[PDB]
């Protein structure tokens, strides 16, 4: 049993809810929240901007030190940093950004990072401002992640379309 409430069950391991991911993290304090990161960990907008704002910019300060030491992530890659006031840990995952021309086949590699964690609160990778089709992102999620994932969909309209169209 876990703390997640109000989710629709899609599969054995994947759950979905219409929710602001910043508000869900604050309520649950999950072990892992996933950030929709870029390779520079520049948390300017979208999920990243919202998560970072909720940490009062402490996520960005920590991230800048990580990049200064390690250099940029890979598209499809990830790193584990603090969850600050939102979670124990933040898994920063880089899905491909279609608005930068990145290979959508890297979306599966991105989701494979989730398999290193038994339970996660996450957004749909490469969705929102990243430019990919969220229906496709949900399909890749279900067909890639084997650990227990609780997906937070920001738009109510999109949430209802993802559920209604789910095979
Ligand atoms: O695209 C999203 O899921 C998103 C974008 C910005 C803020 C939030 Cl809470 C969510």
């Amino acid at each position: 049993v876990n703390s997640f409430s109000g989710y629709l069950k899609l599969t054995d391991n994947v759950y979905i809810k219409n929710a602001d991911i910043v508000e869900e993290a604050k309520k649950v304090k999950p072990t892992v929240v996933v950030n929709a990161a870029n390779v520079y960990l520049k948390h300017g907008g979208g999920v990243a901007g919202a998560l970072n704002k909720a940490t009062n910019n402490a996520m960005q300060v920590e991230s800048d030190d990580y990049i200064a030491t390690n250099g940029p992530l890979k598209v499809g890659g990830s790193c584990v940093l603090s969850g600050h006031n939102l979670a124990k840990h933040c898994l920063h995952v880089v899905g491909p950004n279609v608005n930068k021309g990145e290979d959508i086949q890297l979306l599966k590699s991105a989701y494979e990072n989730f398999n290193q964690h038994e339970v996660l609160l996450a957004p749909l990778l490469s969705a929102g401002i990243f430019g990919a089709d969220p229906i496709h992102s949900l399909r890749v999620c279900v067909d890639t992640v084997r650990t227990n994932v609780y997906l937070a969909v920001f738009d109510k309209n999109l949430y209802d379309k993802l559920v209604s169209s789910f095979l």
